[PDB]
């Protein structure tokens, strides 16, 4: 089993995300999204797969964030521009698929930060990056 | 915008399902799983997708409950005895893509239920079936 714990940080009150949508790829035995003292848990049947949260705040800013473990090390992306039709589930798959995506997830980044096009910035950092228990903040700018 | 606003009984002590999952379709300028009052509300850009929550109780049992508008109508299914690779994003998909959830899509049903392989129940019935504003029951027995 791996377990990825994230903690979501909001920094910035001239915006308010929350998330709309949790999502858990098929591969490894799939897993779960639950929550933990206010901490979202992914919890996954071995290394190979990954889940997706996305975000939406009030004013239409949207992002998704995307943890999982590849060949036994952690890895992250955040997607900040996402299509129409590109919810959660959409993307979650893609990174399977699109081999852009594909490649985001093969780099095993235990730290990732982006902005979007207004320029808010957002980050994934792992404080636990090592192992089966894995610890993750996501701070939003 | 096409609302669904769900409340999950449970009305036996042997189990404890929770929710592990929840999946939003892309068509229809997708949408948002939120939470109000341990109501589970999908909120569409209009008719013509849906959402999946998927549940799991700790000894072992699963199930999908989806929840969706379609040609301006309602409706749902429930897919229980899940494998391990038949994640929420999986199943929510199939609803748009394999035969026999197409036609369970099309049906526009206002309630359904089905039994797993153990015999427990499960049922959505919609208590506000018409309308934008559509509120549903997911009853587990």
């Amino acid at each position: 089993t791996y377990k990825i714990t994230v903690r979501v940080y909001q920094t910035n009150p001239d915006a308010f995300f929350h998330p709309v949508e949790k999502t858990v790829w098929k591969y490894a035995n799939g897993g779960t999204w639950t929550i933990t003292d206010d901490q979202h848990v992914l919890t996954m049947g071995g290394s190979g797969t990954s889940g997706t949260l996305r975000f939406h705040a009030d004013n239409g800013e949207s992002f998704t964030a995307t943890f999982g473990v590849h060949n036994y090390k952690r890895w992250c992306d955040i997607v900040t521009n996402l299509a129409a039709d590109e919810t959660g589930m959409v993307i979650n798959q893609q990174y399977y698929s699109q081999k852009n995506r594909e490649e985001a997830r093969e780099r095993q980044l235990s730290n990732y930060q982006v902005k979007n096009a207004k320029g808010r910035n957002f980050q994934i950092v792992y404080t636990e990056a090592e192992g089966n228990d894995l610890h993750a903040n996501l701070i939003i700018g």
